[PDB]
């Protein structure tokens, strides 16, 4: 249909990205589970025993029915706070995760679109090269039923025939395998794409290395995940040094009681009883044994290893900028080439004929110059769709890849191709 | 020896799929463990403190030895119900892994020896080329020394000669390799294999494409795992639910004690009492905060994650089988090709000897002919071992997969053949 | 610059290897925290209570302030013995990853290195190629000009020439993003690289296999870490069948209140009393429904796996050596062939340029020739290039990778090339 569309019906009917969704609202729900205990904790509950008397007790029962309605409230539990801050930071984490999917969906989505078209345009290639040579062998074997050209050469061509048959089959599996691929990555199953306007095809060079490089240690989102969960580490070194402080818990409660007490010897008076109360209850952990004072150095080298991995992401990001910058100028150029190397071989092509007219040149060369025009050509076409995608590939280093590329691209898009064979 | 036998070894001596058994097992057991917490959890305590008087109890001391044989049961714990039944189900998946362990050593294998007897069929084919390009080559040799051919067909025949030998290198290096890697997955080295009898291969048309996709989702092992993992999420949803609901508790003890008050100013009995008691604990946390309200809601948001999960699964199901049935189909049109490449490329070397005994075609073109006429050979092998792998990938997209399908293919093998060199 | 140089600024500014240490550390220090619980437990507590009645309590009101300095300490207790043994025996582990991650990094650099150097000598064997086709080509456009050659051998030339320049800009492509690899994995931007010395380039049979794979099975590190997994299986045995033992637990206290009954009917009288106590606190779990019985078994069955593992590893290792040794062997014959072919096709060069000079061979033959002898050419270095890798990789499947088989690399090492293009 076309690229727009199809990215369309991949973000509403992909499912990573729906799973990566789910995550990302299961950490902002489990910011609430992890409030909760800061909030109160009332709660509820009962007791019926039957005590008796083993020894120096006998005959001393009882039969008591308890009740209670606890309550709970935390005035001052700095660990709780801080995994509530943790839970914060994961959730930012996840949201960043849910970006990158998004990204990597876009960027997908168009590789398969554009594999699809290049397997396209690759069997058309193929099969037009099967037509030249079934074309050059038919004229050598009437030229050879009457008696100009030998055997020699009709069997050379039906070797080169049979060669590119092979080739010709390896290309319409790759086709359909690519269909099937697009269809994993959309949904549905696409018998018409957008073909590319080769007309008014132009390449634009990229902007300024340095610039990218700043655009993308700003934006990119592995370097943001990489930061992010170093501030998580951080507030982790908190929350361990945190074991260090006291723990108020404003206890509460409603009791009562109704002892029943039974047996012979049973001296003690019957009473049904209610008691409510409400205190405090304090807490300082002076000593544990090293658990605190290690905790913390294990917070701090877990640190040291976030701020590795951000360096780590840092090195990575320039390395896939510079990758794709150099990867693009080398697609336009390998572009040119191949415009001049598909010029030049057409016209050896001719040669190679008006040669075979004279005697000089024989049938293998001819042959051999068409096989060479239809890989020039082949080569050509994929130069074009690797630099759309490394154009691609580019503005997703710098975390700015959205449906408005998409639009500039697809904007290339042109007139309708089958993806038949 | 042959596929069978080989299989029958590495089943018997493959370290992953005793590694997934024991994993297997031990959920098994976990069921167990975690049944454990219904059942009485009968226990025993004991005691002896030294009380003293800090001030306002000075000189009223005691000396407590004390004991306990404290019994508890559950009758009301939908929790633990729960967490037997996730135990249960996550042993169920750990058995569909294992199953697909299964079906992944089977490929492995098969993959591997096909691997090696395509190395093997290489390298002779390789041998064969330097044979022949050596005849030609002392052909060549001998008609200069007697004054017909020149310096430079005998110099041309040299580098092709050199080139070969270069590549007979590489494909001697690769058969020794998948050998080790043969070695490797099943335990012992091969000398001696089965290898193919191609007077009597042939290949069957899969069946429809519909019937496949039915009998894969109904059968494959990623997309039942899927389902089960998302009846799990399910479960798992249940499992928070029951947080709002209460929990009995039948405790129960046979307390003994004896005190031993002493000190100047003690004035209470020394007591040396037994009292045996067994009574409920009932439990209702009415609020918590939100804890319940919100694993609630992240197990909802799982089970729609795990709902995506199985949705790309069956994308992916379908894809593997799409693929495996077009490539099988363009594996026999390969074949076909490559056979008639080969014939043509036969009766086009021997047209090109023709040609070099006339003077029209060179031995360049000679050699390569002949070096096109070895790798047609070597491209139809290759294909043919193939069309066998992806059948037997088809077979495993469907979970179909087992020794009969390796029967089926061991009755192909003939012919015994070295894997030396 | 060098390689030695290059190692030693990546070890000194490569993260990954500083995460893998700071792991390391964490671990060692959660030896400690582990080693806590078997330490005094010293704390403090309080309370403040204000009792009243509900029913049958009316006007009986209290006032407590109570303060306490619970201490504990652990005289029996062999799960917390055997976690701070597990730890230690994951310190360990980690220690052998540290390990893993040193010689990954050194060969990385090696590898990365090398691919840069192979870059240059592709890229500047295929700007020779380039500036012997512009040299065949010039020389036919003027021997055209006077009357001579005709247009079709410039044809044949100048498309021969395109296809060369898009091969020389996929090159500098190449060597520009294997320049940025190496600045990814090193931090710094190298401009000028120590080159080979093929003037004293020399290839060393390596040694025995046998004693390559005692070496291993003895100081491998994947194996070393498998069979250190192994024994930490065995002691979670252990720990889970001391759960059948005991617990003792020395308790104390210092505990102090200061009562102050208020109320109409209030009878009781005020007290502010201190009470310091020290007993002990027996525990023995007659029965618990089979947790002990069945973690038994589980850690029986992750035993099994993890022998599983190691196995599994042995066999990985033995590939790897058996690959590595065959491959050296390999590169070795590969050279030999590739120096032979090289000399072989200059050869042949210069014999078609003879029979250019004549007649009998066409220019077409010679442009073939050339593009022979320089692949050939690109593949003898990339061949000796591949050598020093594998016997980089024979090094370190034995674990004995260091700086002193860098060292030894550097050595043959000579003339500093830029890395410009």
């Amino acid at each position: 249909e076309n690229l727009l569309q199809v990215y369309q019906q991949a973000r509403i009917s992909n499912p990573d990205l729906r799973k990566s969704a789910a995550d990302r609202d299961a950490a902002f729900e489990k910011i609430n589970e992890a409030r909760s205990p800061l909030l109160p904790q009332l709660g509820l509950g009962a007791d019926y025993t039957y005590t008796s008397g083993f020894r120096d007790y006998k005959d001393q029962n009882s039969n008591v029915t308890s009740g209670s309605l606890q309550l709970t409230q935390v005035l001052f539990d700095m660990s709780k706070w801080r995994a509530l801050t943790l839970q914060e930071k994961a959730a930012g984490i996840q949201d960043v995760t849910y970006q990158t999917d998004q990204q990597t969906l876009i960027l997908n989505t168009a590789t398969a679109y554009f594999k699809v078209l290049a397997a396209i345009d690759t069997l058309s290639y193929t099969e037009a090269q099967k037509q030249a040579i079934y074309r050059q062998l038919d004229q050598t074997t009437q030229r050879f039923n009457v008696g100009l050209v030998a055997i020699t050469d009709v069997q050379n061509a039906r070797s080169q025939y049979d060669a590119v048959l092979a080739n010709e089959v390896t290309a319409r599996n790759d086709l359909d395998n690519a269909v099937e691929e697009l269809r994993q990555v959309t949904g549905n199953y696409y018998p018409e794409l957008a073909s590319l306007n080769v007309d008014g095809f132009k390449t634009s060079k990229p902007q300024a290395v340095n610039a990218l490089l700043k655009e993308a240690e700003n934006r990119n989102l592995s370097l943001l995940q990489a930061r992010l969960n170093q501030d998580l580490a951080r507030e982790q070194i908190r929350q361990a040094q945190d074991g260090h402080l006291p723990t108020l818990d404003l206890n509460a409660s409603s009791g009562v009681s109704n002892n029943r007490y039974s047996g012979s010897k049973s001296i003690s008076q019957d009473a049904d009883i209610g008691q409510n109360k409400i205190g405090l209850s304090f807490s300082l952990p002076l000593y544990q044994g090293g658990m605190v004072n290690s905790q913390v150095k294990q917070a701090q080298y877990n640190f040291v290893g976030a701020s590795e991995q951000l360096e780590s992401a840092h090195r990575s990001v320039v390395q896939t900028v510079r990758s794709s910058f150099n990867n693009v100028n080398a697609s336009i150029s390998s572009i040119n080439a191949y415009k001049q190397a598909v010029v030049s071989a057409q016209s050896s092509l001719d040669a190679m004929e008006a040669g075979y007219s004279v005697g000089t040149r024989t049938i293998v060369d001819v042959l051999d110059a068409t096989t060479t025009l239809y890989n020039a050509k082949q080569q050509l076409s994929n130069a074009r769709y690797n630099y759309l995608i490394n154009e691609l590939n580019i503005k997703s280093a710098l975390g700015t890849l959205n449906e408005q590329d998409l639009i500039a691209l697809n904007n290339t898009l042109g007139k309708p191709i089958s993806t038949s064979a």
